[PDB]
């Protein structure tokens, strides 16, 4: 007698478990056990994946509801699942995408400031170095505030929020609770600063006292503030640091990016498809009744979409454990996910990472780690994978 | 077809694995495999851990040998593994002793003072607060400083190479070379300034001078500094936070000695008895063929004495689970080791922990965990068990 499948299988965000393709070839939708104890569809397959993700009738929103199977439990008011169409319906939608190009004006030459100038203080200290503390996390920290339009100075405090805000927890937690009133309290004053004009914190803060948007509540601003900081810099933080590692465990392909930079955008697209930041499949409830291979998922059941089940499906991207610069399908991926609640800023986060690698392959062009890779220690029970400490030397 | 039973078996340092006790009784001397690949016996009765550290036959210096098998690889130079020994060879043995107890004027003052200050910085900043690497550590570095008789200003650098220097890894780890050879240069350097007069370091570098140790290497010295700064740091450090784990696990003990403090010195003692932050065995090699129970080890074979198959033995310690103040063999435990290489270090650990513990209970006598247990992340590969972060509120 064994127990059901328990997911996650594996905290290791620098390689996929063997378990994943026998998974998807012999039951690529299949029954498993979550950390609360709940049942949920695991779905592993590229095909199965997108139609999950393609169909609205799996809700992200009927997650929250109260008395659902849960893959995790809430760290934000349950409202808040709902952010994305909270945004839709307050006619932000246009404004908040915009905000969060990294087609901004000085942007882009910010990041690169900011990442040389981290590096360089790396240089100066000398080797090893932790890439994710002091590089990673710090650029998509600094990029952030930017993007925000708040000071650079405030960004290590919400920063600090994210190693609880981001758990995947069987219970509340109460430190999640803390930190959220708190980045709460700090976006509404934010919102009533009038020094605090530009990114998308500016932009919200105009809005808010526009005609068009007098019925937007107070709350659903910050909100959007604490909820964009926080998604985007575990999100392009965790990526970065992944990718940096399988990087660095190719050194012909870091070679050949730092030779031909030019080709760093193909890169970076790889990494984005082969990468294990996200920990757990994404959640859905079923609405309906609704045929998903050979499984009828039944109203009210949560379903978990693999992203490395899809993205290392050899039907879809053949050879899937290699990196190649050439594929036909290289954006075809879901790293970013699908559908309605494709990523927001899917071109920011690739930005941050080519920008990050690009002058990473610069100043540390014999970037190497420090430590066998398996001494690395792999962050538990998160909704991202990613290494405590990532120590490099060059 | 199951392979040989590997160690260790958890990195959770916050409650004992069922499989340790079933073990004990099954098989109290038993070969596993070790991270390496290397064959040992793991020996997790009190009776048989005593027999084995109390028997010099069972070598420590030998585990350095080239061709040994190994628990992990080495993380010093293979001649600093009998670190104790060469110190005694060098006539070092009493003042190093000496210059390490807690019993010097001013120290137990300079804790205190240090603890309340890392604490109201915790009071004043607001939950959630991380006792790890905002207090147990931080107070663990600071006291060290002050017994080397270094600055405290420098204990932060020394600190970092940690992570590294302690970790319990299958290959040698470069970076563990490179802050061993920095740390010892900052040592060397230590001892040619005059402005350093206290402590350890202080006294070191007087005898250093003294035509009775003329003939003692300056690599000793240095060595000396390195080796009691990694190892009190490490150890105390990682004892606190463990033993603040469990006291805070245990509202009745804690608000105990919050009311009879003059119990803490009793109750650091259970803590210790029962702290599983040693994440391996204590290695040893058979220098001949001895019997362990029921077993004849052979000359070159690697034993690995498990601390809380020892400290958790029902044999020994009655109710192994529960700290009882009142036990009639409360010291008798193995959490310092014992014969040879019983630690240097105990008393000011001792205190270390008491002072930690009396001052954190005044200052927070609602010390609770801010987030559920489960999501504390167990340091992975080391030679500790420790959480990465201690989320506490009050
Ligand atoms: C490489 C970097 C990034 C990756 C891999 C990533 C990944 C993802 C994925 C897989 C989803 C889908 C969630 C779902 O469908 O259940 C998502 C959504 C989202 N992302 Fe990202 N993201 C990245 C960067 C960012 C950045 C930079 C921001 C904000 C500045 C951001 C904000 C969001 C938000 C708010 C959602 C929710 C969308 C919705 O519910 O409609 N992400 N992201
Ligand atoms: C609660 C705190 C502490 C614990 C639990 C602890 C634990 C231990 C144990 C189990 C050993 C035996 C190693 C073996 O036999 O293989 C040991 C030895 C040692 N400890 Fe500690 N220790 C603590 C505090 C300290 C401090 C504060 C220092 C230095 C300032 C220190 C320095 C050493 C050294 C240098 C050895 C090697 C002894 C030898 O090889 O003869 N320890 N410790």
């Amino acid at each position: 007698a064994t127990v059901l499948l328990e997911v996650p299988f594996s905290a290791r965000g620098d390689r996929i478990p063997d378990a994943v393709a026998e998974l998807r070839t012999r039951e690529p939708i299949r029954k498993v056990r979550t950390i609360t104890g709940a049942e949920a569809w695991l779905v592993s397959s590229y095909a199965l994946c997108t139609q999950v993700l393609e169909d609205r009738r799996f809700s992200m929103k009927e997650t929250a509801a109260a008395g659902a199977p849960r893959l995790n439990a809430l760290t934000v008011p349950p409202e808040v699942v709902n952010n994305m169409g909270n945004i839709a319906d307050a006619g932000l939608r246009k404004a908040v995408m915009k905000a969060i190009t990294p087609k901004a004006p000085g942007l882009e030459q910010f990041l690169r400031d900011t990442a040389n100038s981290l590096l360089d203080n790396l240089i100066t200290e000398g080797a090893p170095a932790d890439l994710r503390n002091d590089f990673a996390d710090p650029l998509a920290t600094a990029l952030h505030c930017k993007v925000l339009g708040i000071p650079q100075e405030d960004g290590p405090k919400l920063f600090r929020s994210l190693s609880i805000a981001f758990m995947s927890s069987a219970d509340p937690i109460p430190a999640a609770k803390i930190n959220w009133d708190r980045d709460i309290e700090y976006m509404a004053g934010i919102l009533e600063n009038p020094n605090i004009t530009t990114g998308l914190m500016g932009e919200l803060s105009r809005l808010r006292k526009d005609p068009a948007y007098s019925h937007v509540s107070d709350e659903l601003f910050a909100t959007i503030g604490v909820t964009f900081f926080g998604a985007g810099v575990i999100s392009t933080g965790s990526f970065l640091t992944t990718a940096l590692i399988s990087l660095i465990q190719r050194p012909q392909l870091r070679n050949l990016l730092h030779e031909k930079p030019e080709l760093i955008p193909a890169g970076v697209e790889e990494l984005l498809r082969i990468n294990l930041s996200f920990a757990d499949g994404l959640p859905r409830l079923a609405t309906a009744d609704i045929q998903v291979g050979d499984v009828l998922v039944r109203k009210g059941e949560l379903v978990l979409v693999l992203l490395e089940g899809a993205n290392f499906d050899p039907e879809h991207f053949p050879n899937p454990g290699s990196i190649e610069l050439d594929r036909p399908n290289p954006t075809s991926h879901l790293a970013h996910g699908r559908g309605q609640h494709f990523c927001p800023g899917s071109a920011l986060g690739r930005r941050h990472a080519q920008i990050g690698i690009e002058a990473l392959l610069k100043k540390m062009p014999g970037v190497d780690l420090a430590v066998p890779i398996d001494q690395l220690v792999w962050r538990t029970r998160f909704q991202r994978r990613i290494p405590e400490r990532l120590p490099v030397l060059w």
